[PDB]
């Protein structure tokens, strides 16, 4: 009984002009696809500099999300944007993406601070967790998942524990064109739900949305969505293409 | 014979709506102040999410800059914006601010990559260097400056060596309300110019703009501008206030 979510992470692609053109291309068909019963919630996550341009196209329902923010209300953090700023244009924010954990040193602790800040500003956080190739090959997947859930998804109230979205993204599946099999994704996503249950209780774990990310296309989205525990997808490179519409159709 | 620069670093203040309102407040007086002979180049650097809103107010000359960007053209860097994106809305980008070096781990090497990327996309980089309180108290200021110049400002062609802007910002002067004295700022800024000369030659060092940052207000801007080697200022908290106009007047 969980509403499914298809979220498009554009990453660092499409500046203001290109972002507006892309949404002008996909919006008529995407909006019509989302009118069908059982359609997912659909969120576009452009670069922050391009949010206003996309907002202007959409305002002439597809929701808008940011790819990152900082956790303080305001202040002396050159280069950062605040939850208040994001909320002016967006319903949603991606947090803890593996690219930010690896290239920019983001920790579980920092991700949790951003997660609480999102929730306390009426933003939907999509919190990314996942193991890398070496951890997966050495059998450490379960331990990594447990550690990341307990730290990144800490401190939630019962009501908030219902509002967050978790995205499982095997780092070995990102941009490689090698998605996890549905069986592997389901196995780990059920572990995430179990760990969530351990902290927050059975009811909260039954309402939290958990997505799969990592080389999702319209060709394999149905393979993941067939599992009851998989509630949607965080889409990477395909979110830059019209195939994003067909992911929504096939979800 | 160097054109002076007054750049306003808003840091993580003023979302889209607030940014537009602030520029609507200051733009008539600021534009009139900039009409006077000998006025500096004036650059506003709002949060990236707020650039479009400020652009729309200005386009109904004050230039616009970003507070940070990444150095690749595009790609799988969730949360980052590219030089191509920044150039659509901005002439300028702040790089290597001490808040990014300290809180977000940016290195001289990463700053240099961003600096070359700015220059190769016809953006003016404002590259921030500076020592902290402990380094200053222990007499290491000169060594820190030399290290940061040689690494952050490496790889420049002769033409580029003329286009960059350097900002000296004693970290102990940021947001503390305790600016450096004009004598201290001038002493270190002359060292920066000397180190630049060591690498790039006397002519390049004579054209590069070097700004002072750190608790600049309209009350002390003239103290810094009196020195021939100080070419302007990177303004922090005062850039959020109408005093920014009076900094321009007194520069």
């Amino acid at each position: 009984g969980r509403t499914a979510i298809i979220a498009g992470n554009w990453k660092m692609n499409y500046g203001p002009r290109e972002a507006a053109k892309f949404v002008q291309e996909i919006q008529p068909a995407l909006s019509e696809a989302l009118q069908a019963p059982g359609s997912p919630l659909c969120i576009l996550c452009p670069p922050a500099i391009s949010l206003a341009a996309v907002r202007a196209v959409l305002d002439i329902q597809i929701e808008l999300g940011a790819q990152n923010m900082y956790f303080e209300e305001k202040g002396a953090f050159t280069g950062e944007i605040s939850p208040n700023m994001v909320h002016e244009l967006c319903t949603t924010v991606i947090l803890g993406h593996s690219e930010r954990r690896t290239y920019f040193g983001e920790t579980d602790e920092l991700v949790n601070k951003k997660t609480l800040a999102a929730l306390r500003h009426e933003l939907r956080p999509i919190v990314c967790i996942g193991e890398n190739e070496q951890q997966h090959e050495s059998g450490e997947t379960a331990h990594i998942i447990t550690t990341q859930v307990r730290a990144s998804l800490a401190n939630l109230t019962s009501e908030q524990a219902r509002e967050i979205v978790i995205a499982y993204e095997p780092i070995w599946a990102i941009g490689t064109g090698k998605a996890a099999t549905g069986e592997i994704a389901n196995n780990v996503i059920r572990q995430i739900r179990q760990e969530y249950q351990a902290i927050y209780g059975a009811e909260a774990a039954s309402v939290v949305r958990i997505l799969y990310g990592g080389s999702v296309t319209s060709d394999n989205i149905a393979e993941f969505m067939a599992y009851p525990d998989i509630d949607g997808a965080l889409v990477g490179g395909a979110s830059l293409k019209p195939d994003f519409i067909n992911i929504v159709r096939n979800s």
